[PDB]
């Protein structure tokens, strides 16, 4: 750490505490994440290391991976604000549609890039979407999920957010696909629009039932194979699907259409990041600048 000039805490991540730090030599200001060890898995080291090559305007750059004394530190490019803070800040008037559309468009490009490289996020949420004064938005922590493992109960017992988890994950499918990220982003899109989380579950079953209550309990017609999923129970209540117009008012039909394809139950039917970028909803996309108070 003596390589940095007085580092200061700025939050708690899934794996550990996140600090803002300045490199004593380069003068560069960066984000420093200490990963919470049994000597740290070599398997994880090589996988995380590969992410250093994933460069894209909409992906938070992984600068370095430092392994020392059973300790793993990840050095990332620093951005001053996250979408969760920005949404809370925009709570009164709501984020303007052009800015919501620009952010969604950029996030889909970031997802398309990662997915075309066989890298999945698996834990997307407003907190790991960082923005800057230029109107850019970037995905943070891509690939860390598969690199390490699924969350459970951190040293700080930090309550893991389930709000953006895809249904196939909740129903016990062990083989996650790129579709889980599209689901999460759909949930985030809905949240920017309505200013309220779409599915704020307080437990895994409550999360699943909130999804069922809004999109309808899935069956073999809409999701072939769903009744044979590991955690599926014939006892799940059967809720009828609600009208999308009631889901994200007052989003227009282009937006409602895209969200519906992002929220398809069948991971195989769910729209890919690539196809989503070509949806009519983005026909008039622009890049407005947000008003950030740093």
């Amino acid at each position: 750490m003596e390589n940095f000039q007085k580092v200061e805490k700025i939050g708690e991540g899934t794996y550990g505490v996140v600090y803002k730090a300045r490199n004593k030599l380069t003068g560069e200001v960066v984000a420093l994440k200490k990963i919470r060890t049994e000597g740290v898995p070599s398997t994880a080291i090589r996988e995380i290391s590969l992410l250093k090559e994933l460069n894209h305007p909409n992906i938070v750059k992984l600068l370095d991976v430092i392994h020392t004394e059973n300790k793993l530190y990840l050095v990332f490019e620093f951005l001053h604000q996250d979408l969760k803070k920005f949404m809370d800040a925009s709570a009164l008037t709501g984020i303007p549609l052009p800015l919501i559309k620009s952010y969604l468009f950029q996030l889909l490009q970031g997802l398309a890039f990662c997915h075309s490289h066989r890298v999945l996020h698996r834990d997307l949420k407003p907190q790991n979407l960082l923005i800057n004064t230029e109107g850019a938005i970037k995905l943070a922590d891509f690939g860390l999920a598969r690199a390490f493992g699924v969350p459970v109960r951190t040293y700080t017992h930090e309550v893991v957010t389930l709000w953006y988890r895809a249904p196939e994950i909740l129903l016990g499918c062990k083989y996650y696909s790129t579709a889980v990220d599209i689901w999460s982003l759909g949930c985030i899109f809905a949240e920017m629009v309505t200013r309220r989380a779409l599915f704020p579950g307080d437990s895994e079953i409550d999360q699943l039932f909130r999804i069922f209550r809004t999109l309808g309990t899935p069956d073999e017609v809409v999701w072939p194979g769903v009744t044979s999923m590991p955690d599926y129970k014939p006892s799940f209540p059967k809720w009828a699907r609600q009208d999308f117009s009631k889901v994200v008012p007052p989003l227009d039909e282009d937006g409602r259409s895209l969200l519906s394809q992002m929220l398809h139950y069948d991971p195989n039917k769910r729209i890919s990041a690539k196809a989503a970028l070509a949806h009519p909803f983005f026909q008039d996309v622009t890049k407005p600048v947000p008003h950030l108070r740093l």
